[PDB]
């Protein structure tokens, strides 16, 4: 907690991720809102005003964010990262930890940009997801060439306050992007559809959404707290001849499992593809 | 609390509820009794390790408790009601957890023995074991108003709980009753996808489960429609919208509708066989 | 109360789009038909005779359109654009605003052709759709290298009189083409099929067509005027256990959503593919 | 001067009341709506509009000259039993309920007074923006002036025409359910825009504008929708490529399936009701 005593955090970009992390960080009480600064060229988005009401300092100028922050989150779309790196590269100092949240963007490409300005930029690449907004995020991070050993420890302590966090090799991160980065969108789709199923069978929509979301939350918590395999927990629910095993059969007949595999694969591949376009 | 709880049936649900109740601190384990004809099942051993009183005699459980949970398989319910119908006192609240079984069929059995049985019907799910269950309940003909309030206070300690009209319960069964099994299937598949793309299985399972937990929590804590939360994730041209497309191309949404429908219909069908 | 009293408009091309815009502008009262000129090598066209009955001036000679006009719409098929630019490039004056409506054709390619004749051509690229003919179009536009700020404001005023209009970065226009440019065709296909459904269930075809079109119009208007997500508006229609949620299930079972995604993607990709062939040439 | 009542204070009552007041045909405070659940969001919107709210259906009847039945179809018989003795010769009774026949309504009401004036209608939520699609059929005792009055009233919030009653279940499957098909389609078109690089807000706006413009074009054209489609697609172009992938998925057949499924379910529900 001495890490966060006087630490200042900044976000280049003031959109969904910046709000989600800033909301989670302040809710966890690890950072006061006034120690957080965000910059965006369009202060007309719904997220810029939400950060304002939160007590986060805003500015149009990315150089202002760099001069204020000790830990600097890059929270812009991936194709903007090289433009921002050209713009504020001469402003990065030895004190800075540069934490890239951008999907696909490699540590190598960031270090190559910044190293033209100062020889030893401290860079950390991260992949998280929007549920950090409720402190139930899923975060992985990889440390760059010049990151100090306390840099990774500090980063893990920070991202652990808003969910699961663990260090990985960088070559896992595109796959993590396809699973837990895109994950929430798959769950929101499933919950919308489960609610439609409830409505089709006679439930009011508000109740069907509440029950479906509670069912998913509880099942996920069960798995996280169990040493048993997912299939064994499935078997615990399914009584012989009963309703659940009948419903599992219709999922299997539609290739339900294969669709989710397809989704992780497609997101991972698109992530890889976007970065190959970027480097080329 | 001076409250004594009993379980007829000492299987998965009895363990999940007793584990949840005691973890919530609303019941002491020694004030709980559970009965089963096979005193050597694994759930029986798990209940015993928790401190629960176990016995093979369903009459013992009835005489022990004030709130009596029926946690046997649905086809066993009529057998149980004939066995212990003569032992039901004015003090008892009988809470049937059995899928499909109607309040009418329970009240009909018990009323041959003593008028005005106090009956509650509930549908819950296994995540009460981690205090994140989803529970609905319907009050019977002779349940008093405080009976419903007491059961909601009790079941709210282990998850979401709300009162419903009984004719919603077979549909709830198909959604949140069977729901966890849909989620375990999806988590297994998502982890397979992670492994295909290079992740160790243990990490893929942890991330998939955490993603689903976080997304469910976001929706429960947001006023927004799940479609809008979906919109907020997917950036234009990005990985997430590409993945959502392959889900749509397979009819993902329709499979989940199919599942809730099939579970509900099977629940209705099974009770129609019981009535005949 | 808008009126461009000093603006002369010309169309290179006198086909479906020129008619739809000329009809929309004149109905909007922002231009008098006799201040519009259109050219085409085929005066034996249904659209040419329609433009004539509005009062639009017609000529077979593209140079005459250029000499008459201030704002010059390029309303020919995309592969004709380079030929057109070679033909009248020497006739472009300082006063001209060249507005290309051609699918896929880049500002860069237009400016490169015209700059060989006179530096600083003022070019605007737009993508619109046929419902401008009923003043409910969906239009986006992007300003070129030498377009002045008043040129884009003026074009947004003009094009806002026949529907929605906003400025975009040019790299969005091929995707807009696939959504709102091709979109009316998706809708006409859907309405034909919904009417077939009405007829199967016992409705006369005329009534089925009227009701299906009115349902789509009303729903689109509800979404445009609502702050709610399309999914929430969908939830408000369906009664539990009811007819609508039964019908939504059969759409989902066929991958209905995926087909519309497929369509937008296919139109955008084809639009990009065609321009790549043009610029290889 | 006309006083209007709604039995039921949900989505349809709100949409109609918002449309009528936006059209200037009724004062909000000349509308009264009743519901037992005075805690719905629709009830709060109605109260903010200035509509009179009461839990008592009898009060709505006594207030109204024109009385809309806006409860769920399975509620109509209980409603008719409850306030049948309160329907007067002056009332026009307009049922909006999906599937429910004039014959079933007249049978209940005629046990009280001999000649109840009944009109059946099917409409849709876009009356809220005064672009509804409405049909109606006149009952046995409805006067010629009653049909003209209802057409005038419902034409203030969209298209309105008289039909024979045997068309109304089919209308329900087309324009009654229709807006939901369009909302699903608009959500998916926006995902398509986002997949190809557009911001979600812009994609939603463009998709909705394209659909609105195209429907207006057809309503204002004598040409067949296939001919309007032909006018968009140039040879070898983007639009005809996209039309091909729609055809390859059976896009047309899915919309036929939807109209049929909604119509069949509407008939199936009413067969269940009249069986009871
Ligand atoms: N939303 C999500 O689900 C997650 C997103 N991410 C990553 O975070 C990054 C942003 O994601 P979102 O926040 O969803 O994007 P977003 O589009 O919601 O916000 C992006 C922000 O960048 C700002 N911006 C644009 N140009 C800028 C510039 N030149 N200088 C400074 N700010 C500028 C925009 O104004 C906007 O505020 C992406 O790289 C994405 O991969 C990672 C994890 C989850
Ligand atoms: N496990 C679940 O996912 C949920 C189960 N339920 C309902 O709870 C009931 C049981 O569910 P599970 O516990 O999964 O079944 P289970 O089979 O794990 O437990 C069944 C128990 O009943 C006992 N039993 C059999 N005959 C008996 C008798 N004559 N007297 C006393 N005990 C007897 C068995 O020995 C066993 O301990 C079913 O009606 C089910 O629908 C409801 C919600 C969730
Ligand atoms: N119709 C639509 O749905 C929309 C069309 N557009 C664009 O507008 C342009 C034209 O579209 P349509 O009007 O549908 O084509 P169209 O084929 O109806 O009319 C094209 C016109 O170009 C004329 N033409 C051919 N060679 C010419 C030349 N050398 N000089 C002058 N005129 C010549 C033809 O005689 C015809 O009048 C295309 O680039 C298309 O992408 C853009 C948005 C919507
Ligand atoms: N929502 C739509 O898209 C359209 C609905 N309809 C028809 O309108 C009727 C209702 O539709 P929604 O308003 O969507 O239902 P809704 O469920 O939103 O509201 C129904 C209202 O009935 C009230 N209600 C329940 N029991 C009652 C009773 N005994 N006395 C008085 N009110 C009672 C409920 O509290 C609620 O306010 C249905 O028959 C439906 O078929 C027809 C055309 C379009
Ligand atoms: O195992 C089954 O099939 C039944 S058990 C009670 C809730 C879920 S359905
Ligand atoms: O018809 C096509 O293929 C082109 S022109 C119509 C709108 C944009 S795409």
């Amino acid at each position: 907690n001495l890490y966060f005593q006087s630490m200042s955090v900044g976000f280049i970009g003031a959109g969904q991720l910046a709000f989600a992390l800033a909301k989670g960080f302040t809710a966890a009480g690890v950072l006061a809102a006034h120690k957080i600064m965000a910059s965006s060229p369009d202060m007309d988005l719904a997220t810029v005003s939400a950060l304002r009401k939160m007590g986060v300092k805003l500015t149009p100028h990315n150089k202002e964010t760099v001069q204020h922050s000790d830990v600097l989150f890059l929270a812009v779309k991936p194709h903007i990262i090289p433009f921002i790196l050209d713009e504020i590269g001469a402003d990065i100092e030895d004190r800075h930890i540069v934490v890239s949240c951008a999907a696909g963007v490699t540590i190598s490409s960031i270090e190559k940009k910044l190293s033209a300005f100062r020889p030893a930029p401290r860079v950390i690449r991260c992949m998280t997801n929007t549920p950090v907004v409720v402190r139930e995020g899923a975060t992985v991070y990889a440390t760059g060439t010049h990151a100090q050993v306390e840099d990774g420890r500090l980063m893990e302590q920070l991202l652990s306050s808003v969910g699961f966090c663990t260090e990985v090799e960088e070559d896992l991160i595109d796959a993590v992007t396809g699973l837990s980065g895109s994950g929430p969108a798959y769950a929101f789709t499933a919950l919308d559809a489960l609610a439609d199923g409830g409505v089709k069978m006679g439930l009011p929509r508000r109740l069907a959404v509440r029950l479906g979301a509670q069912a998913l939350l509880g099942a996920a918590k069960m798995l996280l707290h169990s040493e048993q395999h997912p299939g064994q927990l499935k078997d615990n629910v399914s009584s012989p001849g009963g309703a659940t095993i009948h419903a599992l059969h219709v999922l299997e007949s539609g290739g339900f499992r294969s669709l989710l595999i397809n989704a992780v694969e497609a997101s991972c591949i698109r992530t890889r593809e976007l970065q190959s376009m970027a480097d080329q």
